[PDB]
């Protein structure tokens, strides 16, 4: 399975005991902690502040799996900065959750970027988005305690983010967040691609989940590109559709056609999976590679078991093990879901620290399905992917790091002494600067002037 994509993660911030700590300080505090406020990481990756939050965003990779490879070492990442933040001079201990809000109302989100072709037209884009989005919170929901954006209300819904968007089809506001974003800034040559950039899914923190969202999505995409899409699954009241799916975990609530079924989300996805195995086995046949497949298998599984039961899901998905912890309380305690100690709880599964965070705990427990081995998410926090650009970029700044001006996913800025103007190496290609590419001549290379005068 092949299509460029990478997660941009906006990371929840607290710092205890500090009412006057800033969030934008205490953020640009965790970057400048790992920096040893923007840097380009080994990996490919960056590290910024985004919207007053610490973000870590994956370097460049052509699968799922590599994904959720890279944002896993995004999590390390993410704790050793804090880590490192508690011991500088101004001791603030902050807390980092992978997550979308704090349910004080703040919300903050989870950026999905795909690269699709240019001469794919935006409303089939969005047609047969829209219905996919709207559902996918079924497998792709990390749940969340309490109801509405001030999560007053009393109860546990599948969506996190699912109460804070009020549109369709738009730009991304302070003020509205659209299912299907406008904003088209690809880094990428503008006339071979378009960029996708997807803000209505939640962090995940099962690895599963962040599979299934990257994939399935990848699929649905690949789909639209060829026009494979018939069927019209267009919702009446898409927003309405997402708010009321979310807040029926029982995932027995039926949402509205525009060719007048009534179907559960669950089924929709049935619908989007069926075609999807359609369309794989029509174009590729036996030459099907092993990640499709798997991709195809986890996800008609998922539906067909969170239609017999969601809870034997708790392994593999987030709101359901969430859920399965929650009742967990609620059952010994006598909770009901006003408690202040099950927001406590949702809030602490997203805990990035390795004891204190319940995900983190129950995957010391193996009580979590896991796709990755940690010492590639290891190997992974200081070293790029080997079939994007951000193989290059990140050789560049582990080899060359000390004559490197500034850096970009567009382009890599070198200081060569000796040299007036800044050398910019532009990056365009996102599947060129592969290991097959530059590896050997960035082996060879002794020195940054070297490199830039072999590339010219």
């Amino acid at each position: 399975m092949h299509r460029v994509m990478g997660i941009e993660t906006e990371y929840g911030i607290s710092v205890p005991h500090q009412p006057n700590a800033n969030a934008m300080a205490a953020s640009s505090q965790v970057v400048n902690a790992y920096a040893p406020a923007n840097v380009i990481l080994t990996n490919g990756a960056r590290l910024y502040v985004d919207h007053a939050h610490p973000e870590y965003s994956t370097p460049e990779v052509t699968n799922p799996r590599d994904a959720v490879l890279w944002d896993k070492a995004g999590e390390r990442i993410m704790a050793e900065a804090a880590r490192r933040a508690a011991d500088l001079p101004m001791g603030w201990t902050i807390q980092l959750y992978k997550n979308n809000t704090d349910n004080k109302g703040a919300s903050y989100g989870c950026h999905e970027n795909y690269l699709m072709n240019r001469s794919t037209p935006f409303a089939d884009i969005v047609r047969h988005l829209i219905p996919f989005f709207v559902t996918r919170q079924v497998f792709c929901g990390a749940g969340r305690v309490g109801i509405g954006a001030d999560g007053r209300g009393e109860g546990f819904q599948l969506s996190q983010r699912a109460d804070f968007f009020e549109v369709e089809v738009g730009l991304e506001t302070t003020l509205k967040r659209p299912i299907i974003n406008t904003r088209d800034e690809p880094h990428a040559d503008p006339e071979k691609y378009r960029r996708l950039h997807v803000i209505i899914g939640d962090a995940n923190m099962s690895e599963i989940a962040t599979y299934l969202k990257l994939g399935t999505t990848a699929l649905v995409l690949a789909m639209i590109e060829d026009g494979f899409l018939s069927q019209d699954f267009s919702v009446e009241s898409p927003v309405g559709a997402l708010r009321a799916v979310s807040h029926d975990p029982t995932l027995r609530y039926q949402l509205r056609l525009h060719d007048g079924r009534r179907l559960t989300a669950v089924q929709l996805q049935m619908e989007y999976l069926e075609q999807a195995r359609k369309y794989v086995e029509d174009r590729f046949g036996t030459d099907v590679d092993d990640m499709t497949r798997d991709v195809l298998d986890r996800w008609e599984t998922t539906l067909v078991r969170l239609a017999d039961d969601p809870m034997q899901l708790s392994r593999d998905l987030d709101w359901v093990a969430k859920l399965s912890i929650l009742e967990g309380y609620r059952q010994r305690e006598n909770l009901p879901w006003s408690a202040h100690k099950l927001q406590l709880v949702d809030l602490q599964y997203h805990d990035v620290r390795p004891d204190r965070g319940l995900y983190n705990r129950l995957v010391a427990r193996g009580r979590m399905n896991l796709l990755v081995d940690e010492a590639a998410v290891r190997t992974a926090m200081h070293e790029p992917p080997n079939d994007t650009r951000a193989y290059f970029r990140g050789r560049c700044l582990a080899k060359f790091g000390a004559e490197i001006a500034a850096a970009s996913w567009d382009s890599v800025i070198f200081d060569l002494p000796g040299r007036d103007s800044l050398q910019r190496v532009p990056t365009l290609e996102p599947l060129r600067g592969t290991r097959a590419h530059v590896g050997d001549l960035l082996d060879r290379c002794r020195s940054a002037t070297e490199l830039v005068a072999a590339l010219t």
